[PDB]
């Protein structure tokens, strides 16, 4: 509640996401605002350059790209669950309740991160190397493509913002202790968290953004979307399954939408 | 550094953030198990009043998994309360980031053992913050290879224990493990070995006025710094071979890192 303590932690979480994710916003904007001949990304915008760029950087080209988006979401369940054990007092709560943060609130920060990947164009993937467009996937047949858009429409949307890492540490943190998870054991510990993290981040959002009114409020506005984006991703992979058996559902992401 | 006032200042420096860091230290320790009050689980039946008597945060919906979840449960906590701690030596957070992380890595196992000595005596284990405390003899005698996967830590503890070291000591101990140079992936090892040779000078002195009487104290326990190695290693192979003969995907992600 003292200001160097709310500075501290703030410091803390960034060094944290700093340490667990391995692509940051700071690294995606120089990849997509060029300047650079050595950290530019190749461009994936129809079939034959698909094909091309698995040779730089078989099953339908659809469910192809589709494994390689549930692939990078497990590695993201990971890289999020490393970093929530160093927001302090998570890994302190009941194991259960550590359980049911992480299970719905993956997600939500998956789509706050991806928005760090994108603009209105493309999304950055193999770490930077490549860049796929917004509208090769769009045009992806049956369901896939229609699957791929809410992605880029919430990004726009979330990127006008404009959040640095520091800002992004401290806002997924606050995502992460919710205590209106469904199934909480203890609500009151992992509110006591939250409040320190809300403190945080409104600190945090005022001294990075003196000239943004209210980004605070308008930020957690944001975290009311996520919640029904959520809700429409799982949808549309529910239907996806009962029509593409020929699809692998990683055990991680298998036992998060049980 | 190299005077002896600033030895001392830094020793200072490491006590009292060892003491801001740890729940437990040893001194409160020891009073607990010389008698000088906790629920003993001494059996299967006492196990289960103590984990009604005692709020454990680990219960998960057989008994020596039970007991080993607990282990892995608390040691997570102590990775953060030393991850913690390591911002406090002097020069450590401004070491590469990735130079941390593999300090961190490579070294949370040594300090979990060498701090797990100070709750243990021959008879049995401090837990739960000091309201509980497991005998040996039970630990001892679980099945299959949990008996022998806890026999261990303690046979090294009574050999630990027996150098009598105090909490001003540990905290500069603790440092010394952390600051390795020889961990494998290091990038930077100049500035880590600088650290460490103040932190062992630190230590030298420290345990010169602490321990007047003890001849070479400072050598055995560098000594004991090389056990450690080789008991982690033991350890991290029983641990594996429990994988591959025992035993939710987000749950092991949690543990993954143990
Ligand atoms: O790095 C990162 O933080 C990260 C993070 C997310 C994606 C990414 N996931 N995703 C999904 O549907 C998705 C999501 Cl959100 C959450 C959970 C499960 C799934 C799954 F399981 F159902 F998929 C997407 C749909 C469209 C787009 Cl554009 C991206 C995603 C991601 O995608 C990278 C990628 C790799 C390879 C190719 Cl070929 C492409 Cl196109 C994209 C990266
Ligand atoms: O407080 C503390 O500083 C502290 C610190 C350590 C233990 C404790 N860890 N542990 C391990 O194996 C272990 C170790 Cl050394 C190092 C790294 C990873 C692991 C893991 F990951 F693989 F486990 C043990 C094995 C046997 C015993 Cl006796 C204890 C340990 C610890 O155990 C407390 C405890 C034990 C049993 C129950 Cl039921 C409960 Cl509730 C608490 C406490």
């Amino acid at each position: 509640m003292e200001s160097a303590d709310l500075r501290a932690l703030a410091k803390h979480l960034y060094d944290s996401y700093i340490k667990s994710f391995p692509l940051t916003k700071a690294k995606a904007r120089a990849i997509l605002t060029g300047k650079t001949t050595d950290k530019s990304p190749f461009v994936i915008y129809d079939m034959n350059s698909l094909m091309m760029g698995e040779d730089k950087i078989s099953k339908e080209v659809a469910i192809r790209i589709f494994q390689g988006c549930q692939f990078r979401s497990v590695e993201a369940v990971q890289e999020i669950t490393e970093y929530a054990k160093s927001i302090p007092g998570f890994v302190n709560l009941d194991l259960n309740d550590q359980v049911t943060l992480l299970k719905y609130g993956v997600h939500e920060i998956i789509y706050t991160m991806l928005a760090s990947l994108m603009n209105k164009d493309g999304v950055l993937i193999s770490e930077g190397q490549g860049f796929m467009t917004r509208e090769f996937l769009k045009s992806l047949r049956k369901p896939f493509g229609d699957f791929m858009e809410p992605k880029f429409e919430f990004a726009v949307k979330f990127n006008a913002l404009e959040l640095d890492d520091s800002d992004l540490a401290i806002f997924i943190a606050v995502i992460i202790l919710s205590g209106d998870r469904p199934g909480l054991l203890n609500v009151k510990p992992i509110e006591d968290i939250q409040d320190n993290l809300l403190q945080a981040l409104e600190l945090q959002l005022k001294l990075n953004h003196p000239e943004s009114s209210q980004l605070f409020a308008k930020l957690l506005q944001k975290m009311t979307d996520l919640r029904q984006i959520v809700t429409e991703h799982v949808q549309l992979l529910q239907v996806i399954k009962k029509t593409e058996t020929d699809m692998s559902l990683h055990p991680l992401l298998q036992e998060i939408y049980k």
